[PDB]
């Protein structure tokens, strides 16, 4: 497909930059930076790069602008899942038949790796060598990535579900929990690719603000759906979810009314999730 | 010396500043944002606001200027504090008699309170109405702490740290310099360039005595302990005199400096005569 490639030429390109972060600058510190190197080089499909790079494309900037905020939203994204993986937390061993980072050095070493990625996501925005938007932008896209990753966004998200445990939720509880703790990543995702093209207006991030909350919660209905194939299911019955499913993609596809040919990629990841 | 009165008044307006970060902005998030509270609004000394405030004073800036900058150090180090307490880490039940953030309420809070605090930490360095500097110097703000608090600085030096064991004192220097002196020095940055009148010389010699007193307050800390540390590698005495030599290395960096220094001058004799 058209998106399959768009998928791999995003995922080449990141994954580029983003091994290029991790050399420890002295001896002691190698250890560091290899769990570091071990918990973002996975294999990753880096969705959050690819919407990035799609929403720079989407507003007529030239991807290679968006380099620093794939970097950003995808070193937020590992961070997470390396604290997530905890045994305080989900406990996991394995990630895609791979040990977890706790499991392939030590729980230590994996909080502070986890940690060093969240600080990095963050000097990447800032450095504007790596990000050379102007100052009022790399500003704006730090001020984003801050709040959609901190505790009124992702962590906060993190912080619903595990004081939703024995409580039955219902679908407005579910997706408030699903908008914090992996909503707000994807609409920051988008939200500093369309800044790092240079070309953002109000009404053109409005929308793809709506674009992105119709995604965020179409990739949830349906990763539940080919589950089967507290849920989409489990609420609605199977088919309900995926007519829901299908709502979702046509909201994403409605928010890009008006835009150029250049967000096709846009309209072809709508697609290609359900 | 004024500087018990320095201190109280730096900790009394950061707190002030810190306090009015913590409000959940919807219900469910409540749980989430009390144990970010609990873990930054516990009677701390803020020594890292501190620096930032006099730092931002030795260059003639008016302290407010510098409120963002001692937020984003403190909210750094108090992160830092909850994740050290974990039982993967130095495992503690108690941080100055109090319960600890795992204890208090739970070890997945306390790593994602810990977590939220680092982001709010660069939240409010980004934010040009907490932080109304010139945007290029918000940037250098941003760029310094990220540096300092990430896995070539504060991050770093608890993987040395962690790392370590036999250890000669070049090596538990460098330990310290990551560990403590990144972050340290970082505070003092910051305020300076939250002073709107930094440059390069000034800034250097900011960073001069920033290292100075980072390692005096770990040598005296160790000559305290008494009662692999810097008195069992150079002898109880000759610590003692190293402690004096950075105090000095200290003051000989603000040589030139004009009286609105003083705060940072006493503060390093402080660190020294402490008991
Ligand atoms: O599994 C693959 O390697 C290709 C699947 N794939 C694709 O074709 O487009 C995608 C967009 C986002 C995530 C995965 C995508
Ligand atoms: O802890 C007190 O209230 C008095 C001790 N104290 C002081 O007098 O100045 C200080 C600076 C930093 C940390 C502690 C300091
Ligand atoms: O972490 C604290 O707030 C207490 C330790 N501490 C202090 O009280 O004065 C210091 C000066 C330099 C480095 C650490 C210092
Ligand atoms: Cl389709």
């Amino acid at each position: 497909s058209m998106i399959a490639a768009y998928q791999a030429r995003c995922q080449a390109r990141v994954d580029a930059a983003l091994d290029a972060l991790f050399v420890a600058p002295r001896e002691e510190l190698q250890r560091l930076y290899e769990a570091m190197r071990y918990s973002v080089m996975n294999g990753g499909k880096r969705v959050r790069p690819l919407l990035a790079y799609a929403a720079c494309e989407a507003l007529g900037g030239a991807p290679q602008r968006a380099d620093a905020a794939a970097c950003a939203v995808e070193l937020i994204h590992a961070y997470s899942l390396v604290h997530d993986d905890l045994p305080a937390m989900d406990d996991d061993d394995l990630r895609r038949g791979q040990p977890t980072t706790h499991r392939a050095f030590d729980e230590a070493t994996a909080i502070l790796a986890a940690d060093g990625l969240q600080a990095l996501a963050f000097e990447v925005l800032a450095d504007t060598r790596r990000n050379p938007q102007e100052h009022a932008v790399c500003l704006e896209m730090l001020t984003r990535l801050a709040r959609a990753a901190g505790s009124a966004g992702m962590v906060g998200g993190q912080a619903i579900d595990l004081g939703s445990v024995g409580v039955a939720l219902d679908q407005a509880a579910l997706e408030v929990m699903h908008r914090h703790k992996t909503g707000a990543l994807i609409e920051a995702s988008v939200r500093l690719g369309a800044l790092a093209s240079g070309r953002a207006e109000p009404a053109s991030l409005a929308a793809l603000e709506r674009y992105a909350e119709a995604i965020g919660l179409a990739f949830q209905v349906q990763d539940d759906i080919l589950d089967v194939e507290p849920t989409y299911p489990a609420l609605l019955g199977l088919e309900a979810a995926k007519g829901y499913a299908l709502e979702l993609r046509d909201l994403a596809l409605a928010a890009l009314d008006g835009f150029p040919p250049s967000a096709d990629p846009l309209r072809q990841l709508a697609r290609y999730i359900v």
